[PDB]
């Protein structure tokens, strides 16, 4: 019994919640592609443990934009769960401090920007897109601040949506008992207005462009070729991330890993590097961790156990990979990442 | 050597900003007649003293909206305060946050909500600016989310705003380099200054107050009343707390003082929600007697501005001691050992 393997929730999933409903988080718009290697590339690469490595201290917990967090596994901007959940989302809120680091969510995540934190003292990462205006865009920097709703990040890959005909191919709509939460009372209804931001002014034209509007930082997100990405460097905002909707948007799209030191290198420092891909088995996170990482990217893994075991539910997911990687870390000794490198990973491709 | 007046601030810091700016802080209405009769109102209240008791110790502390803002008084929402002196609406957080009240900032404001919140840790509140789409609006009212505005004053007041001559003669040049950060350029999708003078909706109403409230908590204010049928009306639609006021006598000339008018405001709505007047307010001699009509706690305008603008973060942290030290003499002599034992049970008043 208890709670070891990862996908443990995997099973119990098909008989926790409802299909349609289930259909907008874990899925994959377009072939089943992405999502395979995404679990698959570092089930790939290997590692080759360091040998007889010293210890009394270790680095698991790090100083990142400040902070010291004993996990970064920080999310990723989330979306529509109420209809999978009681007590509310102050769940993946007290877990960012009981497996702390950085909370990021969405506007579809139907919480009350306010309400999810009613249970603690730490930063936070909104959720953008470039709003079919700016009276729906701009605006987001009207809210995630810094004394409050910490830093920013434009999705510098999204103007319409991925489409995976699972609940696509249903009934859905989503609970009457909910609009998204986070964009309510509007310039609405609540129903369609929403969506109607789909619009592609893929341009930088409106993202320095709006430096010079916010005071907020901005991990851009979605960053996976360098080939535009010098650019998303040449041009841009911070801790710019590679992320294809996490395994979709264009299933095909490569996993988010390749674009790693293809970006590390046309950016490198500067405006930081991330990637967004599954990463279930607290090794997996590793590996793109050594060879391209600072933080431990996530969202939607939470999502069995932000679905089925409440606040805490979360909060032990990181600590199945603060646990689990720091087995690892220390288990081949490093203690800090700067000693973290590249040749000690066993990575197939160099 | 030191120099105390609660306003002899007015006429230096006059000679310290350049015609437009003491002339957006300095104006009124067209006439102007309420803006002395929002000082020479006070005067029509005669005090009505009690003695020969302990007064070794008082007690200015409050607790609005479940707030202990340190002292009864507070600060009203003035617009850009950074052209008089570049940190205002910054160092005022700072200031109210070491004077421990609230340090209520506007829509208007140069330094915007992500801005002057890294001053850290205090009680403040943000007046709400409703505009013609509210998609913009739905996302600067819960833009001081988690952060913490804990109410949001929403200005009843000001659809089509007051006609305050000045401005427009040495038209009022809004300071080329110098921006209102708060929204600081929006525009839907295909600028600054007069973007905000480019949005708002003059039909804003109890349909809208109706709105307003499922898309937030955070204590939603009445913020300009002089009568009761609008004050029973706001029981009636769902608050807490009211800032009963004419605007600075911005908005409109010859509506009643709001001490004046504030015997049927708060006589009105009884019991149901505390109110806070926030105008012609001065001194810790006139400021009791707000708090003897009804209205729990009051806020400050400009004598908060020609301040900053006067001596830095020094000069509100006077306007705020020595206003603070000014309802120590007042509650003291008048007999009182704290607000508890103050109303207007305790006095007299002209019209009265
Ligand atoms: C420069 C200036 C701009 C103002 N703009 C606003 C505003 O944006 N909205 C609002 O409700 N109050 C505004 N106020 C008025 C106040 O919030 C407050 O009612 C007033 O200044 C208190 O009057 P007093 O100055 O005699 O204390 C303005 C006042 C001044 C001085």
């Amino acid at each position: 019994m208890e709670i070891t393997n990862v996908n443990e929730y995997e099973a119990i999933a098909k008989q926790k919640l409802p299909k349609m409903v289930y259909d907008f988080y874990a899925s994959g718009a377009e072939d089943q592609w992405t999502l395979a290697e995404n679990r698959n590339a570092f089930s790939r690469i290997l590692f080759r443990p360091r040998i007889l490595i010293d210890v009394t201290n270790i680095d698991m917990t790090t100083t990142i934009l400040g902070f010291k967090i004993s996990m970064p596994i920080m999310i990723a901007p989330t979306a529509m769960q109420k209809m999978a959940h009681p007590e509310g989302e102050y769940a993946t809120a007290r877990a960012a401090s009981a497996a702390g680091t950085i909370m990021t969510l969405s506007s579809w995540a139907t919480s009350s920007v306010e309400e999810v934190a009613s249970t603690g003292p730490g930063i936070r990462f909104f959720q953008l897109y470039v709003y079919k205006d700016r009276n729906v865009v701009a605006q987001l920097v009207r809210r995630a601040e810094r004394a409050g709703f910490k830093a920013i990040a434009l999705t510098v890959d999204t103007p319409r949506l991925g489409r995976r005909e699972a609940d696509i191919k249903n009934r859905f709509v989503l609970p009457p008992f909910l609009t998204l939460k986070n964009f309510e009372g509007i310039d609405l209804g609540l129903s369609s207005y929403v969506a109607g931001q789909i619009d592609r002014s893929l341009s930088w034209k409106d993202v320095a462009w709006l430096q010079t509007i916010t005071s907020l930082p901005i991990l851009v997100k979605g960053v996976i070729t360098a080939e535009d990405a010098r650019l998303a460097v040449q041009h841009g905002a911070a801790g710019i991330i590679v992320s294809n909707h996490g395994a979709r948007q264009l299933d095909y799209v490569p996993a988010t890993i390749m674009a790693l030191e293809e970006v590390v290198k046309a950016a490198q420092g500067r405006i930081p590097v991330f990637l967004d891909g599954g990463v279930r088995r607290g090794t997996d996170v590793f590996k793109a961790l050594a060879l391209g990482a600072a933080g431990v990217f996530i969202g939607r893994p939470v999502v069995f156990s932000l679905a089925a075991e409440g606040e805490a539910g979360v909060k032990k997911v990181l600590q199945m990979m603060r646990d689990e990687f720091e087995l690892t870390m220390a288990l081949s000794g490093c203690r800090s990442l700067k000693e973290i490198s590249r040749s000690h990973i066993a990575a197939d491709w160099d």
